[PDB]
């Protein structure tokens, strides 16, 4: 049971949860695909490819995937871009409120 709930919230999304936005085995070519044409706000964090270890961030905005890279510090730390967080499930919530470029983090992409 307990399925459904409501909220004045649009950002409903758990951040510890990486079943809920890590995408890990998945690619440029399917992320895209994933948040290509969908509601603004979608985000998803998959294995990035270029670099190992990293990581990349693909949002839904402007009509297109906004690729957010992920550099891996070595204070066990990630760096999105010019910006800095305890962790990846710690930057997604700092989001949740602040506009990345027109748009703020919603809800990862579905499964």
């Amino acid at each position: 049971g307990s399925s459904g709930s409501s909220g004045m919230s649009s950002a409903r999304f758990d951040s510890s949860d990486r079943s809920a936005w890590y995408m890990g085995p998945v690619s440029r070519q399917e992320a895209q695909t994933r948040l290509q044409g969908q509601r603004h706000g979608m985000f998803l964090v998959r294995d990035s490819s270029t670099c190992p270890g990293d990581y990349v961030l693909s949002v839904s905005e402007n009509s297109r995937v906004s690729h957010y890279i992920i550099n891996s510090l070595p204070n066990r730390r990630f760096k999105i871009g010019d910006q800095e967080f305890d962790h990846l499930p710690a930057l997604l919530e700092f989001y949740k409120i602040h506009y990345l470029d027109t748009t703020t983090l919603i809800e990862p992409a579905p499964r």
